[PDB]
């Protein structure tokens, strides 16, 4: 069974033994060298269409928490930019640190942010998520950096439910949440071909990483850090530092949407 995690004994340096693609040619995350990334005029406009997003539930899966959506129809979709066709929102989750100076997966000129939000979408030409992850263009992940400063009002409904999903396997109703409240003002982004950042590490993702971070409060991120990796009644292991480090860029170029 799967026993990977984020500790010294089962963390990112161990993953390759059960998931050999860990050492592949298009792994994520990566460092974004801002000086080397080039404006690409071939990028069509990005279209984030979350008006009809239908959230359902929040789950602690023992690695992060997922806010899950109804993806049985095209209720919330991502299109445009580097993408061909229509990608359906399935869930979002975060990666974060034990302290504010680490937590993001992607880095920007080697700078680590306090956390990173991943809005996960699957290409509807493949019919279901499980089929999509087996294709090089199956998923689109919209990544958004979090810095600590002023509170993010649209994040607070998430923060407030976390005490009800402390431990692995716990879930709670999470209807009527609007994920548009987690975006920054600007949709300027970087994009490159990569992978899932957890096992199974499949090389199925078009990454779209927004340049502008969102600001969250220290109090908000401190609440993330009270979650547990463990299940109920087990010795407490705080859910912190659930991020994979940057991986080799290899034969890839990061493109910018902006001049
Ligand atoms: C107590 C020692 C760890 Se058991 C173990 C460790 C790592 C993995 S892996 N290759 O899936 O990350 C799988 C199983
Ligand atoms: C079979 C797939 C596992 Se579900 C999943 C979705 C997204 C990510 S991430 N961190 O790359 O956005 C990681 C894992
Ligand atoms: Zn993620």
């Amino acid at each position: 069974s799967h026993h990977w995690g984020y500790g010294k004994h089962n963390g990112p340096e161990h993953w390759h033994k059960d998931f050999p693609i860990a050492k592949g040619e298009r792994q994520s995350p990566v460092d974004i060298d801002t000086h080397t990334a080039k404006y690409d005029p071939s990028l069509k406009p990005l279209s984030v269409s979350y008006d009809q997003a239908t959230s359902l539930r929040i789950l602690n899966n023992g690695h992060a928490f997922n806010v899950e959506f109804d993806d049985s129809q095209d209720k919330a979709v991502l299109k445009g930019g580097p993408l061909d066709g229509t990608y359906r929102l399935i869930q979002f989750h975060f990666h974060w640190g034990s302290l504010d100076g680490q937590g993001s997966e992607h880095t920007v000129d080697k700078k680590k942010y306090a956390a990173e939000l991943h809005l996960v979408h699957w290409n509807t030409k493949y019919g279901d998520f499980g089929k999509a992850v087996q294709q090089p263009d199956g998923l689109a992940v919209l990544g958004i950096f979090l810095k600590v400063g002023s509170a993010k009002p649209g994040l607070q409904k998430v923060v407030d439910v976390l005490d009800s999903i402390k431990t692995k396997g716990k879930s709670a109703d999470f209807t009527n949440f609007d994920p548009r409240g987690l975006l920054p003002e600007s949709l300027d982004y970087w994009t490159y071909p990569g992978s899932l950042t957890t096992p199974p590490l499949l090389e199925c993702v078009t990454w779209i990483v927004l340049k502008e971070p969102i600001s969250v409060s220290s109090e908000q991120v401190l609440k993330f850090r009270k979650l547990n990796f463990n299940g109920e009644g087990e010795p407490e292991e705080l859910m912190v530092d659930n991020w994979r480090p940057a991986q080799p860029l290899k034969n890839r170029q990061i493109k910018a949407s902006f001049k």
